[PDB]
């Protein structure tokens, strides 16, 4: 929530980058740094009076005070059908990454049917780092 | 919740990076950090009531004061049907990855039919760090 | 929830990186570094009462109070119907990495039906490390 960072190739405070084909004489670097990083985050004070029915007195009648009814998801559901008479396929693959009809699935319910959440919830996810290197 | 970082090849706090046919002659790097990193996280006060039904006196009567009524999930749920009278596949493959109708599936589910949570929950996920090399 | 890092490569506080044909004379590296983490995280100071009828007192009826009915999970549920008559495959595979009609499932619950939860809960996953080199 304060530093969600997607970087492509490198990450540093100070970074030197000295590369093809350079000369680098005699320098004289100096560096004075004081780098102090103070978080207090998500620092709560949290005072709840939560009642479906306080204080019900003489001779009185509740009903259906909450009713979450008749509940559905479906949530991934998906058809692919595929009817051929003849198929024919022709494959060279050279240092390649070939990924065919694959299903990639990834499904992640944090807090669900529930009543009366303190506190705090996360959810991260990160995948798949797929690579070819050929010389 | 801070520092959620995806990064592509390094990572660093001081870096040097000198390549490819490079000279570096006679040089004075002199650093002086002073990096200080005081978190203080999540720091939570929570004083909470939660009742159903609190002081209910004197020949009264509830029915039905909290219904979570009848409940459905389907959550992954595919159909892939595949009907072929003839079929000829021919793969050649070098130096490669191939994944051919795999299924990957990752389910998490962290806090489901409940009542009255505290606290803190937290779900990170992370996968399928996949590599081919030839030289 | 404070660093979740996905890196390719390479982590590292302090790093040199010298390569490819380089020539690195003489040089005076002269660190001087302070890197203090105080960490303090999720300090909680919980105070809760939970109740479901607290001090009914008189001649008094309750009925239903909490009710989660019918209840119906079907998570993970797909059909892969195939129906061929004439199949023929060939695969020549040379340096590689397959999967053929592989089926990974991966089902984390943390906390499924309960009551009542306190405290902290944490779930974490992260597979799949697969590789291949040829020379």
């Amino acid at each position: 929530s304060i530093d969600v960072k997607y970087i492509g190739v490198k990450s540093a405070y100070v970074s030197y980058d000295v590369q093809k084909r350079t000369i680098y004489l005699n320098i004289t670097n100096t560096l004075n740094i004081t780098n102090n990083n103070y978080y207090s985050v998500e620092v709560e004070n949290i005072t709840a009076q939560v009642q479906f029915s306080k204080t019900v007195i003489g001779k009185a009648r509740l009903n259906n005070i909450t009713i979450i009814g008749p509940l559905d998801m479906k949530q991934i559901d998906y058809t692919v059908p595929t009817v051929i008479a003849e198929e024919m396929s022709y494959m060279y693959d050279f240092c390649t990454l070939i990924s065919i009809k694959v299903h990639n699935i990834v499904l992640m319910m944090q807090v669900t049917v529930t009543t009366t959440y303190f506190g705090h919830s996360e959810q991260i996810s990160q995948e798949r780092y797929q690579y070819v290197d050929c010389g």
